[PDB]
Parts: C-alpha cells; structure tokens; sequence
C-alpha cells in the first residue's frame, strides 16, 4: 500500500522569510495573545503538516463536529480538538484582525483571526474525556480555559526551543526517508520510556509484515521520576546498533503534550503517525489513557468506528518471558505456572533502576542497561 | 477442515478368527512364499489403513502408472509402489490361487494372487529414485528384487512382533482420539531422532493456526549409532510432560522401512499421516532423501504438482539460535555474525552426546538430557 496524508496532502504553514522579517518589525501594530507551550507545540505541529489538514486552530462547527462525532464536518475523521482559548481581559482582538501568539517574550505564530466563540466547559470535558470528574487531568485542564475559543489559519514564526531538533524530522522528511529506504509499508511505534525486550519483540514481530519500523519517542511534560528523553533517545540508538540489522529502523521524535483523552486520543496518534508517512500502527495497552477511566483494550475497539482511517491498527496477543521455556511465549504453548512468567512492564523496569537494581536480561538488553548506567543521573528531578 | 482417509475410506484387511483359524488348520494346503521383515511392515499398514486405499500389493497397470505418474491409474495420488516380489524358484504357485506369506515361521498374511507380472528393473530404479546408480542403497535394493512382482489383496493374520505396540496406534484410533479432544485441524512432525528446541520450535510455531500436533516417530531399521526407539520415546514424554500445555499433543509411533526415495517418499510419508486423520503436514530440508541425490528443497516442490492431495504441507523458514539475541530468530531481524548464530542439527547433538558432550540447553532441555543419560546406553550396538 501507500500512506497519503490525512485529507489528501501534507499541510505547510511556515512563514516566509518575507513574513517573518516585516511582522517582527510591524509587531507594534498587532494584538498579542499569550499562549502556554502546549499550544506552541500544537501551532509547530500544525506548521509542519503533523496536523494535516488542520491549518490553524478549529472553529466553532469543527470543534461541535469533533465533540459529537469525531469527525469534521466533512466527515474526515479528527478526534482531539486542537482550540485557543482565551479569557475577556487577554480578548484583545476581534474577527476579522492579525494576531500574533507569544510563548514567553517569544511570537511564535501569526493568526487570521476568523471566529470568536464560546463552549460549555462541562459538554466539553465529558464529550472529549467520557468523564466531567475534575480529577480528571484532562478535565482539570479543560475546566481552566478562557472562555472564548478562537478560531483561524496560523503561520508559524518561531518554534519554542528544541535540545533533539536534530531527531525531530518533520513529515515531509521521514517521508522521504521511508521513500529512500525503498519501504512501502511502515509501522509507528510510540514510546515515552527505554526498550525492553516485550518493546523489541512487538518491533521485530511487525517485521514479519512490513518493511520497516518508525520509533517515535514523544517528547512532552515530565513528571519526577520518568527517564530523561536525552536517556531513551541514546538507550534507543544502542539498541538499533547492537541488536537490529541497519535498514529497519528510523528513530526521530515528535512534540506533543499529551490529552489523556484514553481511546479518543489513540485515533488522534494514528492520524499523526498516518502524516509522518507509516502505514501501520501499534497499539498497546491503556493507550493514552489515565487509570481508572478507560478500559485497557478500550483505545483498541475503537478503530472499529473508523474503518477510512487508511493507516492500519496492529493489536497483539498477549505474551509474557518464561523463566523455564527461557522464551518470550504466550499461554496457548507455555504450561507454566505464574512463577515463571514474567509480564513486561516498562514502569516495573524503571523502578528497578531507581532503587539500585539491575533488570534481568530478559527484561533489559545488557547494553541498553550499561548506556542508562552511564549517565549520572537518567531520571528528571522536576 | 475435516480429514478424509485417501481414496474416501480407511482400508481394514485384517482377517476374521474364523479365517486365521482354519488357515492355520489348513496351512499345509496352501503354498509358503518367505517375504523380508520390510514387507510384514508393509503388510500390517495395508491391513490397517495406513495405506489406504491399497488393499494388497499392486497389480502391473498400477505399478506402472505410480512408477510414470506417481497416481494409480484412476488418477488418485500414490507414489511408493507397494510391491511383493518372487524369484523362479520361490514361485510356487500361480494366478488365482491363495498363498500364505511367512516372515521367518510365522504367517503374516494370505494373498489371493490376481497378478504375476515382470518388469524392467532399471526402469523401477531410475523412475522411483531418479537415478540408477548402484550406490543409491534403494537402487541396490530394487537389482536385488525377484523377477516376479505379485498383485492381489491381502489379509493380515499375523503381524511381526512390535516392543512399542502400545505407541502404535492404528489410523482408526487416532481419528477418534483427535475426535475426542475436539481437534480440527492437525499437523503431523515425523521424526527418527530426540526432540531439540528447533524440533520444539516448529511445533509450537505449527500451535498457533492448527489445534493440536502429532508426532509420529518412525520405527524402522536401525544403523549402528542411532538413538535407540526406546530413547526417543522417553525424551518425547519427558519433553511434553515438561514443556507443553496437555491438550496440544499426540504422541504415536508408526513402523516403516524408509525407500530412501526422496521427494517421491515425502507424498507418501503425506498419505499416511493424511490416512492418521491429519490435516497438515510439516516438510523439512532433504526430507527421506539420500545426500548428493535429491536437493534440500526437492522435498517441497514436489506438492506443486499435488493440489488435489488434500493434506496440506507446512514449510518453514530458515531460523536458527542466536546467542547474542539469546532466542531463536531468523536473518531478517538479527544482524549478528556468525559465531552467535547455532543452527539446529539433530546429528550434531547426537555426536556430542557419543562423545561425553553436554549439550547446551539452546539445543536440548535439561529435563530431556537427563531421560536420556539415565539409559546406561542410549545408541544401537548393531
Ligand atoms: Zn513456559
Ligand atoms: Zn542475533
């Protein structure tokens, strides 16, 4: 098969040179409004045709389509509203004018302003979340917007600062990676954490089936205690190194501050992914979504409403190593009994390695280990 | 699917007690023709069904169209001519009459004599072995047949005396034991040799589309060297007492004297696992063929011209362990060199154990090592 863009073809919205160099010297003329960094990401992700084929924040019947039916009103499918919100007081503008989006002190993106509008908050939350519990990340967060969403193109000026600019190709370039590699088919699979062999398995399994495997580490918001991304990024390249064979394997990373929307949100990944050029994707487990909200296989049935998504979910059996088969292996063929299983878990792995312990290698290649190992310190302190 | 016997129905030749006691009554009335321990063999596969749908040894028109076709004459799938040979001198008898057929002092079978034919022995040779050089021990065998081959129905009366009869169960018993497990599909794994993890490998790899395996040792001639019946036996219970989930396997044993015939034999070694009630059948490297004779995968090819066969081949990749991996893999996801990669070789690990070898555990299960080794001597003399 081949991987088109979603809706057809790959949006572009960088400015021109031209653009960039008069607005920062016309810039006293333009409203300013203050956005946070995840919409800073959103407008580069946009930008860069990671959002095809958004071109800039919804409107209001985009974001009523979405909400209701995951769609845009062309029946496209969308299902995370990417929206910019502000308050009365940070209301500078109106229909109709140029504004320019700020990240700190920074203009990150200038915006035709085409629609001002307002939202229920409480619809809003329980239709994206499936819950209007505020210890609901996602609800919390939704229920502190302004009140006005604003709608619009955007063009995008500045990008906030990136350490792995270097790994975050854009899709037209991993397109045209895929292209030079010669691989039709290519599989997406989305990772915040370091390999451990259940990763690998999944990777080399999809193998069987396509050409190639893209890992895309999501670079976004850390809680203390995760792995920094500098750490899963070199524990990634010493994995391809030592242990895949050289023309199988793409790793480039993305920004994206994730929703915790749960199954809503795995559609949203695969249409991103779909933009990036693969034609498969994996999906595991919980996928994006906050523990005791959604079901562990519920963000897998829901490609089932999405039969014209045009990128291909990949669900996998269950499986687990076996300390007396010493293979990974699944119930239908291991008769053992559950002292000798092992389940991966990322998180169980991580904790390992925070309390001083040294993962068994049939959870952790050795290598992998030793590069972690070689950082003083792999885990964020805030 | 289901599995039908070849020809729709499974052949039962074996005489009523009425008949086997006036025979023996009778005996001296009938004339005596001494048949090799191969042809008793033979015999009781007739009688069984394991041959369907012979029901004794073939007349001329059916010899020659399996020797030009590898089909009896009405088209059927037959490929390993079942014949039963006379010298002048050992022809005591004629077309019609009723012999009796002695392995040593024990009658084997009666044979009402349709047909008493001749044939050109370099023909048989050349056709069933492609090629007629001495050297080829079924060409040796074949210049050494009487002039006269015998066509005509058999009935079992005797069989010769099996120390595993136990494991010999017949294609009647199978089919219901298969029944009773609420097994489909079945593939059968054939085999002269103790399990290592490759053989494993194959099997579990077979559980994942077929409900239950098989395994179908073949007692026969024995070379000095070989593990004794016995042994493969004990390490095959040790192995799946082990190692495998309890409704997933079939242990039986089948007694036949290998023709060495190549690809040839491979659709018969089909047509009796397909008489056993299997559905799938599981082809290997140089299968029943003699090294610098047949190529590793003639075996394989040869089905192209059987879609009609109704049992359905099962032909693997390439695979091998890989030390550095630490897991069996194939060359498409494992870049490493040569010296991390053990492929499976079931005379290598025989070696290493005549040599006082301990085979590592990536080639053989402890637990199977050890049944093994708790034989004071596990290998024929003879
Ligand atoms: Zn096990
Ligand atoms: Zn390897």
């Amino acid at each position: 098969m081949v991987s088109k863009p979603h809706g057809g073809k790959l949006v572009n919205r960088v400015a021109t040179e031209k653009t960039k160099e008069k607005i920062l010297e016309e810039q006293n003329e333009f409203s300013k409004v203050q956005i946070r960094e995840g919409t800073a990401i959103d407008l580069e992700n946009i930008a860069h045709g990671v959002y095809s084929p958004l071109t800039g924040f919804l409107r209001k019947d985009e974001f009523q389509s979405v909400l209701d039916n995951m769609r845009l009103p062309n029946e496209l499918p969308w299902s995370i509203p990417i929206v910019l919100d502000v308050t009365e007081k940070e209301k500078n503008f109106g229909e109709g004018d140029v504004i320019l989006l700020y990240y700190n002190d920074t203009p990150i993106a200038k915006m035709q302003v085409d629609e001002i509008y307002t939202y229920d908050k409480k619809e809003f939350a329980k239709k994206v979340f499936k819950t209007d519990e505020e210890a609901h990340p996602g609800v919390a967060k939704t229920y502190a917007l302004g009140e006005y969403l604003v709608g619009g193109e955007i063009e995008l000026l500045n990008e906030v600062p990136n350490p792995f600019k270097s790994h975050t190709l854009r899709p037209v370039e991993t397109r045209a990676l895929f292209k030079e590699k010669g691989w039709e088919t290519i599989v997406a699979f989305q990772t915040r954490n370091v390999p451990h062999l259940g990763h690998e398995y999944l990777q080399k399994l999809a193998l069987t089936f396509v050409d190639g495997v893209f890992v895309n580490p999501v670079i976004g918001k850390k809680k203390k205690g995760d792995y920094k991304d500098e750490v899963i990024l070199k524990a990634y390249e010493t994995l391809f190194e030592h242990y895949y064979p050289k023309d199988t394997d793409i790793l480039a990373t993305v920004r994206y501050e994730m929703r915790y929307a749960g199954p809503r949100e795995a559609i949203h990944h695969a249409i991103m992914r779909k933009n990036f050029g693969c034609t498969h994707f994996i999906v595991g487990r919980d996928h994006a979504g906050v523990g005791d909200y959604y079901g562990p296989y519920e963000a897998q049935e829901i490609f089932q409403n999405f039969p014209d998504l045009e990128i291909s979910p990949i669900f996998f059996r269950e499986f687990y190593y076996c300390k007396k088969c010493n293979a990974i292996v699944h119930d239908r063929i291991c008769p053992h009994t559950s002292e000798y299983r092992e389940h991966f878990s990322g998180t169980k792995i991580r904790n390992m390695i925070v309390n001083g312990e040294l993962p068994p290698e049939y959870f952790m290649r050795k290598e992998v280990y030793e590069t972690i190992r070689s950082f003083e310190n792999p885990f964020v302190d805030e």
